[PDB]
Parts: C-alpha cells; sequence; structure tokens
C-alpha cells in the first residue's frame, strides 16, 4: 500500500517513520503539488484541493478530533472529496486524557474558589470564604460524544452530579442524558459548570448566547474547550458584568489569535489559554491509524468514521 | 455516658444534638468553665487547662487532623491530660478528599502550565507553551500518612511517578517509599512537585529550608498543605527569585492571617488559601467519632490514636 501524509506544521519526517514502522507494507511520502502518483490512504490536515482531489482513495484520515474545516473546505470544493471516499478523524489518541485534566483542574479550581482566593491575595487580604457543596455544583456538558464522555467520567470521580446533552440519548450511569433542541432549556437550568464539547455544525454556531446564558443558575461557570464560533463573545462579556457568569475559561475563540482589543483578555473573571487544551499524541494517533487501516483491511467494523451529511 | 464538648469557633449547638443523635445513650453538654461534673469522653479543640486537668477520661478526641497545638499545650501543662488517658484525631472525616481536590486541581494546573498562559494573559499576550510530560513530572509527597496516602492514590490516577518519604517503609505498589533523614537527598532529586503533608514535630520544624530546596530539580513546584512552621519563608523566597522553585502554593504560614508585609502576597510565583485546604466535615467527624467510642465499649482495635512521646 501507498500512503500519501500532509500537516502544515507538525514533524512530518518523525510521522513518517513512525507510520513506515508500524506499518511496515507501506510505502509512505509527504504529499507535495505535483504528485500525481496513487495512493491508498490520505492522512491529512488542513489539505489543499489538488491533494485529493478526483482519488479514489481507500480512506481518508483527518490528523485531528475536528473535521469543521475540511467539511467546510469540501463544501466550497465538492470536487475535493469523491463520494466513495470514506473520512475518518482521531477518536481520542491521547485528546481524552488531556480535556480530563483540563477539566477536572479547573472544575476543582472554580469549586474550591481559588478564583475568589487569587483576587483577595491580588490585595493582600486573607479572608476564609464558605465552601461550596456538591449538590450545589452540578456539571452539564454539551457535547457527550468520545471527549464529552471521558470527561464526564473523570468529573464522576470527584462526585458531582452530572448532566450531558447531544442529539440522542444516553445511557451512562449516573448521568442524567438530555437530547434535542426541545429539551435543551431542561438541561441548562442546573448547569452550575457548562463545559463545551460540542463540534462546530450549522446547527450549533452561536448557540452559547444571551438566550443560552440567561437559563443558566446564576453565578454559573463556563468552559469552553470545542470552537469559538459557539460562543457569542459580546453575550458572554455581557453575562460576566451581570454576575449571571461568576467566570469563564476559554481555549477557543472566534478569531485566533484572539486579538489583543478584546475584552476577553483583561476581564477579571475570564481565563484565556491559546487553543491548547488537547492535541493529538503522534504515538498515539500513528497506532490508531495503523490498527483502523488493519481493521477496514480485515473487513472488521471500525465506527471513527465522519458522517458528511451530518457535518461531525 | 457523659460527653463533654468544646470548639472555639464551631456550631456547638449543631454538633451536641448531632452527637446525641449518634450516640443516644450519651448525655451531651458543651463545657464551660466551671463545670466539674464527671465526664467520660471529651471533644476538644484547643481546650483550656482547666477542661481536662486532673479528669481520668476514657479518651480525649482532638477535632482536627494536627494535634501539634493540644501537645504543645500539654508540654507546657503536663498536668493538663493524664498519661492514662488516651489521645484520638480525626483521621480523614472528609478532610483526604479535599486534601485529593486541592492536590490534583493546582498538580494539572501546574502541568498544562497554567501559570505561565496566565502571566502570558496579563500582557494580552498569545503563545502556545511546549508539553510537559510525566516522566519529568514526578511527584514527592512529603507525609505519608492518612492525608499523604489519599493524594497519592489521587495523583497516581493521573499516571504521574509517585515517590513519599516518612519515618518508616511503606508498601503502595507504584510508589517508590523514602524512609529517615539519611534517605531524604535521595527522594528530593526528582521531586518535580513537592507536597508536604508532614505534622509539625520538632524533628520537622523547618525542614524545607535553602539545603532542602538546593537538592529539589530545578523549575521545582512547592504545594505545602501542613503547618507553616515546616517552611522557612526567607529560604523560599531565594529559591522562588533564583527560578529553582517555578512556582509555590501555600495554604498554612509562619505566621496566619499572613501578615500583609510578607513578600509572599505579591510575588509573581506563590499562590496564597487561608489555611482553607482540610476542614472536618461536621457529619463525617461525629460518625468517626462514635463509631470509635463504639470500637472502644466493644474491645476492638481502633488505631487512629496519638502517640504522645513521638509527636504526632
Ligand atoms: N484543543 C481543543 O480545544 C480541541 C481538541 C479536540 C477537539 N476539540 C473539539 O471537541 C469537539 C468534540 O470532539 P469529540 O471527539 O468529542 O466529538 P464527537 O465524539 O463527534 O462528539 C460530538 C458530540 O456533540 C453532539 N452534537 C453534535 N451536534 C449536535 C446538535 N445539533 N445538538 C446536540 N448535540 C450535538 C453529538 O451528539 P450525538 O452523540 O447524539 O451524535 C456528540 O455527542 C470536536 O468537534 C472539536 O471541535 C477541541
Ligand atoms: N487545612 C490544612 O492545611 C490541614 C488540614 C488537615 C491536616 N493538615 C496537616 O496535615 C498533616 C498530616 O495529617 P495526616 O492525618 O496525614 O497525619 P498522619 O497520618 O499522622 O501522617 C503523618 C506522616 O508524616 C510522617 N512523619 C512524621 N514525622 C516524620 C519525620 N521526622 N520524618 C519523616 N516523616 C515523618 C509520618 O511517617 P510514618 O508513616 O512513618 O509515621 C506520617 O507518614 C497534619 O499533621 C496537619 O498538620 C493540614
Ligand atoms: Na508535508
Ligand atoms: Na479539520
Ligand atoms: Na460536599
Ligand atoms: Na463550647
Ligand atoms: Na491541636
Ligand atoms: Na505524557
Amino acid at each position: 500500500m501507498d500512503i500519501i501524509f500532509y500537516h502544515p506544521t507538525f514533524d512530518t519526517q518523525w510521522w513518517i517513520e513512525a507510520l513506515r514502522k508500524a506499518i511496515p507494507q507501506a510505502r509512505v511520502r509527504a504529499w507535495k503539488s505535483g504528485d500525481n502518483d496513487s495512493a491508498d490512504y490520505a492522512l491529512v490536515f488542513s489539505p489543499p484541493v489538488e491533494m485529493l482531489a478526483g482519488r479514489d482513495l481507500k480512506a481518508v484520515f483527518a490528523l485531528g478530533a475536528g473535521v469543521d474545516s475540511i467539511l467546510s473546505k469540501l463544501q466550497a470544493h465538492p470536487e475535493m472529496l469523491n463520494p466513495s471516499v470514506p473520512l475518518f478523524r482521531l477518536e481520542d489518541t491521547g485528546m481524552g486524557e488531556q480535556m480530563q485534566e483540563y477539566a477536572v483542574s479547573q472544575v476543582l479550581h472554580w469549586f474550591r474558589r481559588f478564583d475568589d482566593y487569587r483576587i483577595q491575595q491580588n490585595s493582600s487580604h486573607w479572608q476564609p470564604l464558605p465552601e461550596y457543596h456538591r449538590e450545589d455544583f452540578t456539571i452539564g456538558i454539551l457535547g457527550a460524544g468520545v471527549l464529552g464522555s471521558k470527561v464526564a467520567q473523570s468529573l464522576q470521580t470527584w462526585r458531582f452530579p452530572l448532566r450531558c446533552w447531544s442529539r440522542t440519548r444516553k445511557s451512562w450511569p449516573g448521568v442524567q442524558s438530555f437530547a434535542g433542541r426541545e429539551e435543551l432549556s431542561a438541561f441548562l437550568s442546573q448547569c452550575r459548570v457548562l463545559i463545551n464539547l460540542l463540534p462546530n455544525t450549522p446547527e450549533t454556531v452561536g448557540i452559547i448566547n444571551q438566550q443560552l446564558l440567561e437559563k443558566l443558575p446564576d453565578g454559573a461557570y463556563l468552559l469552553n474547550l470545542a470552537r469559538g464560533v459557539h460562543v457569542v463573545e459580546d453575550d458572554l462579556l455581557a453575562a460576566l458584568d451581570s454576575g449571571k457568569v461568576k467566570g469563564a475559561m476559554l481555549d477557543v475563540f472566534n478569531r485566533e489569535p484572539l486579538p489583543p482589543e478584546s475584552p476577553l483578555w483583561q476581564h477579571p473573571r475570564v481565563t484565556i489559554t491559546p487553543h491548547v487544551a488537547a492535541i493529538t499524541r503522534p504515538a498515539e494517533a500513528v497506532e490508531y491509524i495503523s490498527r483502523t487501516i488493519a481493521q477496514l483491511e480485515k473487513g472488521e467494523k471500525v465506527c471513527g468514521q465522519v458522517d458528511r451529511a451530518r457535518g461531525y
């Protein structure tokens, strides 16, 4: 088999050698413009149209969890990916654990009021604060997917009440499952902490807006780990200023790098990380890709597959 | 049986009623000066000498995990507690989990470089930082006791390399156990994060000093959850300023409330909480005390007992 690889910023030489070692029967090469030699599999991130267009590939692997950019690209250039080509994405490959690290750290951070103590430390002010209680600290997770379930599981360890929201019902014992736009209000009403792990689709763009934020309990916390387009930044700023939202930690934004004029940077109740919540671990991705190719060759079921009509 | 209760700041009425409900055969009363009526058990925090002196109690329960103040008090007033009186302390009663919340949150906080991103956010500066790796993030725990083991266990969940230090060898699979002054250097040499859960004894006062801090790897983190007397604050400040210690989160200090003149308050790399790491949960303490009295009455073994010669 022949594998073509393309990523704009990763260590291409490392990946290619690791793929050769993991799939010894594969000829693995870096794709450059002009290469129209055959390929059975394409491993891509932000690929050019010319790399995929008119290729009857056996599969394409998107080297990330989110596929919103490939899809919108294929939207603008429908000839980029023939409809017979299955599209795969990275399911977990270390991003589950990284999302758990981020979510558990910050949730405990808010629950133990380290944000308040930091404000007080700024004034050299010593004052113990009343403790919060698990019953008042229900955590709602917006997507209930590969990453959503991982986060939920890690938070169950800490005995927080848990609820998730998705398109289809989930069966997680101890997590109250909400499904559909019609149940979104009920879900929101108890979320002391709202964690966003939705994919970017037309049905979810802008979903965290004034209408959503007003359904939250007062003094809620927003942890946006998914895509910046999910949040209407002005509505968030208004909810922060009214006390509706006590605090927000944001890893993604409508424009990235977040422009320095944005009020989010210097807002006392906002924490910013430069889109680093979860990046794939190359050794785990190489294991996942070679295992998936192997299952494809054996006729076994794989499932980590992107539904291009559904949008994720 | 007769129980006398004394605490300077807790809700005495709540405790007394909860103890009555949990031990229905007990007459439970709040101790006030002048009360020399009989008592089988004393539940005390920071008691006056007059409450205990010359009483042939069946047991005394210190309403906390640390007993350094009762002991030093009994040191200054040897008649306060007859040597036949067994002294008990609160083992866990919810402080294990609270120490796990604090330790896991901050360790992940440092490991994911949220401290660096916060510095950068202060300048509205957007920059992803190289990730840290578990192999370089060994966590050492200074005490290996009730709270030390709880913290170690919660950190094992996250796959950090773990090592503990104590007087006696421990048998925790996956945690490398160090014991005695003679092995303290070897223990320190790999501690990327040093978590202090020692009791305050004459053998441990001042142990975190220039000599200890220089044995640490560079860019270490100090998390002091035990007693302020363990840390020589000037030596810590010097290690912070030289880059030896990247960061310190401190819940306890040599004087409390930490005086506002202390450089710790405004130091960029120091986080301060007003001695709130772990407080006992009254319902869990009442359960532990009544269960312990019950075991004492049945002749079973209890063990949560303070060794007054040893100092903890
Ligand atoms: N560094 C970073 O910040 C970072 C890293 C990785 C990923 N991410 C983001 O995290 C997202 C989640 O990844 P994942 O692997 O967990 O995705 P996933 O397994 O595909 O899960 C997505 C979840 O969103 C739900 N969903 C989709 N559309 C919906 C709608 N209209 N209404 C309600 N629920 C809807 C799905 O419901 P069903 O279960 O019913 O299908 C699913 O539970 C990615 O899409 C990516 O944008 C961010
Ligand atoms: N809010 C707060 O900040 C807060 C709350 C609760 C407790 N604390 C502090 O946390 C401490 C720990 O409580 P705990 O219940 O975990 O106590 P513990 O079960 O008695 O454990 C103490 C540990 O320290 C070790 N140790 C004592 N002296 C030593 C020495 N000279 N050299 C080496 N190791 C020594 C002991 O070793 P062995 O196992 O060999 O005996 C033991 O493992 C308390 O004493 C208290 O000061 C703070
Ligand atoms: Na390339
Ligand atoms: Na993409
Ligand atoms: Na609680
Ligand atoms: Na009292
Ligand atoms: Na004490
Ligand atoms: Na790692």
